[PDB]
C-alpha cells in the first residue's frame, strides 16, 4: 500500500542524498546554536549597556543583535540577545564548501527561525535543514537518526554538549561559547519543562546576573580596567573547527576516493570511523582514576567525563588495582590522593588539566595542573 511503496522511495531518496554528496564532494554537518556558534540571553542588563557608549562593555556588544519572542502558553513574551561567535560568518560561508548545513537545536523552532534569520538571511546556507525541539521528536536528546535514519556515515556534528549526543563518535564536542558570563543554556513533559524554562527566563530577567556580576567586579578596587570588565570577545575556536572540520573531510574523500575496488554500493569511507581515530591518539596511554569529580550517585564509566575522555584514547579505572597514569581530583585531601601520592608515579592534577587537555585536542603537561 501507500507504506511498502512509501518507504521504499524514502530509502531510495536517502541513498540518492548519500549519492548527491559524495557527487559534490561534501558531508553533512549538524549544526548546534546555543553556545556553539551562538550565546544568547534575556537579561535586560545587555539592552542597557548597548545603549551606553560610554560602558566598560559596550565595544563587545556592538555586533549583538536581538529579537521577541511570545509563544504557547498565555503569550509570554522576551527580548532575545544575541551574540554570534567570533568568526561566524566567515565559518559558514567556508564551511559550507565542504559540508551542507543542518540545524539542530533544542530551543523552540519560533526561536531557531529568529537565529536562522539572522546567520542565514539569504536562507541559502541552511535553507529549510532546520530542527528545533518542535519537531525533533525529543526534549532530552538529540539523534542522527531524526535526519539519516540510514546512513550516518557521512554526517558529522558539532555540539557544545556531548551528553545530549550519548557522545555518539559522529561528534566533535566544543569548547561552550559563554561570552555572557554566568549564563548558561537558556534552553534546558513539555508543559512541564516550558514550565521551569519560563522560570529560569523570568529569574533572568528579574535578577539580573549579568549586573550584579559586573557590580561585584568593580565593588573590588583596582586599577586593571580590563579584568574588572565583565565581557570579552576572546573566542576563535571556529578557527580550530573549521581546520578540524577541513581534515575530516580531507580524510574522508581521500579514504573514499581510493576505494577503488569497485565503488557502487560496496563500501565507502565513514565519519564515525575516521573521527575516533583522530581523538584516540590525543589521550592514548593515559589511566585516568577520579576523586571527588562524579557524584557517588552517578556511575563512574558512564559519566560525561569519564565517556568525553574515553573518546579521546584515555582508559578509566575505578581502583588502584592497575595503577593509573593520572589521578583526577577536586582539590581535596581524599584517600585516593594520599595513596597516588604514597606511590610516586602518578600525577594528582586538577580536573582542568583533563578538560582542557580534551578540549585542546592535545594532552597538556601536568605541571601546570598539578596538585602532588
Ligand atoms: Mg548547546
Amino acid at each position: 500500500s501507500d507504506l511498502t511503496v512509501s518507504l521504499e522511495e524514502a530509502s531510495r531518496l536517502e541513498s540518492e542524498n548519500v549519492k548527491r554528496l559524495r557527487q559534490e564532494k561534501r558531508l553533512s554537518l549538524i549544526v548546534d546554536l546555543d553556545q556553539t556558534i551562538i550565546h544568547a540571553t534575556v537579561d535586560p542588563t545587555v539592552g542597557e549597556w548597548m545603549s551606553d557608549p560610554g560602558n566598560v562593555n559596550y565595544d563587545v556588544l556592538r555586533d549583538v543583535r536581538s529579537f521577541n519572542l511570545q509563544e504557547g502558553p498565555s503569550g509570554y513574551t522576551s527580548c532575545y540577545y544575541i551574540k554570534f561567535r567570533p568568526g561566524l560568518a566567515q565559518f559558514l560561508q567556508k564551511i559550507s564548501e565542504l559540508y551542507e548545513l543542518h540545524i539542530y537545536t533544542m530551543g523552540t523552532k519560533a526561536y531557531a527561525k529568529e537565529v536562522a534569520k539572522i546567520i542565514d538571511p539569504t536562507g541559502k546556507l541552511f535553507q529549510d535543514r532546520v530542527l528545533s525541539r518542535d519537531d525533533s521528536g525529543s526534549l532530552a536528546q538529540k539523534s542522527l537518526r531524526r535526519l539519516f535514519p540510514c546512513d550516518t556515515s557521512m554526517v558529522v556534528v558539532i555540539d557544545d554538549r556531548g551528553d545530549v549526543w550519548d557522545w555518539n563518535p559522529n561528534l566533535i564536542k566544543v569548547v561552550p561559547y559563554e561570552f555572557f558570563v554566568g549564563i548558561g543554556d537558556i534552553n534546558s513533559a513539555l508543559e512541564e519543562q516550558n514550565k521551569e524554562r519560563v522560570t529560569a527566563l523570568e529569574l533572568q530577567k528579574s535578577e539580573r546576573p549579568l549586573a550584579k556580576q559586573q557590580n561585584a567586579l568593580l565593588e573590588d578596587e583596582g586599577k586593571p580596567t580590563p579584568s574588572h570588565t565583565l565581557l570579552h570577545n576572546r573566542d576563535h575556536e571556529l578557527e580550530r573547527l573549521e581546520k578540524v572540520l577541513k581534515d575530516i573531510h580531507a580524510v574522508y574523500y581521500e579514504e573514499e576516493n581510493d576505494i577503488s575496488s569497485r565503488s557502487g554500493n560496496h563500501k565507502h569511507a565513514n565519519v564515525g570511523l575516521i573521527i575516533p581515530k583522530m581523538k584516540q591518539k590525543v589521550l592514548k596511554g593515559c589511566r585516568l582514576l577520579f576523586s571527588g569529580v562524579i557524584p557517588l550517585g552517578v556511575d563512574v564509566l558512564s559519566s560525561d567525563i569519564a565517556k568525553w575522555a574515553m573518546s579521546f584514547g584515555a582508559e578509566v579505572v575505578l581502583d588502584f588495582s592497575v595503577p593509573p597514569t593520572h589521578l583526577i581530583a577536586a582539590k581535596i585531601r581524599t584517600e585516593k590522593v594520599k595513596k597516588a601520592v604514597s606511590m610516586g608515579n602518578i600525577k594528582v592534577v586538577k580536573l582542568n588539566w583533563l578538560t582542557e587537555s580534551l578540549s585542546q585536542w592535545k594532552r597538556l603537561p601536568e605541571s601546570d595542573y598539578l596538585l602532588y
